[PDB]
This record gives structure tokens, sequence and C-alpha cells, in this order.
């Protein structure tokens, strides 16, 4: 069964599967890439996942990848708790449904201030004045969406209960928070449903799952990041590559 | 229980849906909303999806949205066959690892040559050249990931057989083709691939299906696109703004 999880806590979606399997208590094998590296791009571990993501996990000889379907894996397997997965067909599809839209535009938008401040000049490249704008103007916009669209008067984005759908959102969320956006400043509602999730999780879980990312903006000025390799320098334009 | 499908043909994803209920003989109200025109935005709209997103499926009071949502949603509600989408952890899990790849690195990269070719210049805007590269070089990048990381030996992106992942893809895919775009030239194993899902689905379905699509480069050259509103135009100028 072995059930190891190759994962780096500087990648948000790391954090939700790592958050997820730590909350059940899943034994999992914790194996670190460090992504900042390149590691994840290392001729051995794409042995393991040719595509190279975090976080992938490998349970017996089948590994996978996709936070949404290793959660989803991992809950099934591991007969979590319902709420967490819901099996009724409007609450389920109500589950779906955010992760798709969390894809499309939450996914991918609110990660580009970590590029903007810390990967992004490691390696002597600075992003436009503009994206940098474009994409804040493009994450509050979303933020309002998420708050009155999803989490609207019920207190969580996937219904009235904690769900994969929080867990996700929320961790990509923490992301500009961590390299110093405000995000919940103006917004009670999205506010108090963060508040209102971590309670849930616990002070310990958290407080060690961000951690990481807290910390990173410092080892940025402290110059404590590793230089990436010439794989992960590649990944790493094409990324900055796509931003708009 | 009514079960209408807000939907336009044109959009990708709601192609999908319609191919899937179509195919698997779901009784379906087939509400059009032009996009083109800024239907999905009319204020009667916005009254059943506050998004004003298409395809919508309303079932009963419940309205649902994200394609793949709605499948899933649609697939369970009537027991379609297993294979769309198994119930098997290990065959499941290679579904909604796909689809989530599938949003991230195909879902909005291949509708790209839609709006540099027609949308675009339907309001007087013109995509820059570099965009236009950058946005081909991405999708055959794409293109190849999902070639030999996904489809590799085996028929199917998901697996064995036909399923959700392969209605999607081959969906999002057929855009460009439709704009001109032969994506399948040099891959005889995505050209297998697409043919042998056609195959499967039938001529009648994918002819039209299709249609509205392969035909809008010529309605876009005789001027029968409608213009849209300032409703609609907004949309797509984010939409375009936001093509890196």
């Amino acid at each position: 069964m072995g059930l190891e999880l190759f994962l780096d806590l500087v990648s948000q979606p790391s954090r939700a599967v790592y958050i997820f399997a730590k909350k059940n208590g899943i034994p999992l094998e914790l194996r670190t890439v460090d992504l900042v590296k390149g590691q994840h791009k290392s001729k051995e571990f794409l042995q393991i996942n040719s595509l190279g993501k975090l976080p992938t996990l490998k349970d017996g000889d089948f590994i996978l990848t996709e936070s949404s379907a290793i959660l989803i894996y991992l809950s099934c397997k591991y007969q979590t708790p319902d709420h967490w997965y819901p099996s009724d067909l409007q609450a389920r599809a109500r589950v779906h449904e955010y992760l798709g839209w969390h894809a499309d535009c939450i996914r991918g938008t609110f990660g580009i201030p970590l590029w903007v401040q810390v990967l992004g000049p490691l390696i002597g490249v600075q992003v436009p004045e503009e994206k940098v704008e474009r994409n804040r103007t493009a994450m509050d916009q979303a933020l309002q969406w998420l708050e009155d669209k999803f989490l609207g008067d019920r207190p969580f984005l996937a219904g009235q209960q904690v769900t994969l759908a929080d867990l996700m959102a929320l961790e990509e969320l923490m992301q500009p928070v961590a390299l110093g956006y405000e995000l919940f400043e103006g917004r009670p509602r999205l506010a108090a449903w963060r508040g209102r999730v971590e309670a849930f999780l616990g002070a310990e879980l958290c407080q060690e799952a961000h951690s990481i990312i807290l910390s990173i903006l410092e080892q940025a000025a402290k110059k404590t990041l590793p230089t990436p390799s010439p794989e992960a320098y590649q990944a790493m334009l094409l990324r900055i590559a796509r931003i708009p």
C-alpha cells in the first residue's frame, strides 16, 4: 500500500491535500519535492510522474495527480466523513460545480503575487506593472463572485458544512495573503467564512500547513531560496509567460 | 422536473453536455442562449444563473453550472452507462484527474483562435501577433502532453473506453479545428483517438453538435454575426484582456 504523497507545502494544492489527509488521519508517507529548486523535474521523479507536477499521490503502483482527483480518491478509499464530499446528488453536484469554477476562476490567478514578488525575481525576471494590477483587480473580481455567489448567506462555498470546496479555495487564497495581500480586508463575509473554516480545521494543522509560505517572503529577502535547475527555470519562464 | 438546458452550440462545453445528454437519450429542454449576442447576460437569464455563463442546467428549481458538474450530475441521476463515468476508484480517479488538468491546460487555451479570428474583430478589437503565436505553440504544447501522457498506447485519455474526459477534450479541441487549425495533422495518436471517439458517438450527432461553429468563420465573413450587447461587449473585452 505504501501510500506516499510527494508534495511541497509552498504549493497551494499540495497544502490542501496534505491538510485533508492530516485532518482525517490518513497514513501518509510525505515525500518532499522542492519545487523552487526544481525537484519535481528530476529524472527520478518524472519516472514517478511523467508530468513532473506536485502533489502527486502514489498508492500501490497507482500514481495519481490533481489535488481534486487525489482528494476525492483519498476521501473515497478512506471512507472519510460524508460532509467532506457528500454522496447527495444535489450536494456533491454543488461541490463538483465550485471546483470547476475554482479551476477556472481561482486556480492560477491567486498564485501570481508569488511570481511577481518571489519566484519571478529569483531568476532575474520582473513582471510588468500592468499584469500585476490586471491580476489583482482580477483577484477581487473573483473574490466577490466567490463571496456573494458561492458563499452568500450560507457558511460554506459548497453548502452548509466544510467540504473539499473550502479546503481548496481557502488554501489557494492563502498565498497572496502570505505575500502581504490582505484579501479579507473589506470582506466580512469572506473573512467570517475563512475564520469559520480555520476554526473547524484547527490552529495546529493550519499553523503548520502554511508556515512554509508565510516565511518564504523573508527567505526571499535573505537569499535563502535555492537556485532553480534549468528544468525549473524553463517551467518558471513558461508560467510567467502565461501571465496576462 | 422540466430539465431544461440553456446552451449555445458555439460554446465548446455546451456542445459536450448537449452531446452527452443526446447520446444517452436524456429528455432535455434545449434553452438556446445566443452568446455572441450577449443573451447569457440578459437580466432574465441572470435571474436563472447569477453568473450568466453557459451551459447552465436547470432541473427542478435546482440550477447547476459547469459542464463537469452538469455531466457528472446528469450521468448520475440518469444512471447512464458506467464506462462513461466509472464507479471504480482507480477509474473514476483517472477521469477526475484529466478533467482537472483539462481545466488547467486545455480549457481556456484552445478557444483563443476563435477570439483571434472572430469574436475579437467583431468588436473592432484585434489580438496582438505574439499572443497568437504564444497561444498556438501553447496548444500543441498541450496537445503533446495530452497525446503521449494521457492518450499514450491506450485508446482514451481516461483509460480504455469513452468517458466524460474524452467528450470534453475532443469538443474543446474542435474549436481551433473548426477555425482552420488542423491540430490532428502530425498526431496519428491524437487523430486515431479522435476518429475512435467520433466513430463511437456517431456521424449524425457530431454532424450537428458541431455544425454551428464550422459555419461561424463564414457567418463571420458574411457579417451575419449579431452585434453584442454592452454586457457581452464587456465580458468579451475581459476574456480578450486575459489572453497572455
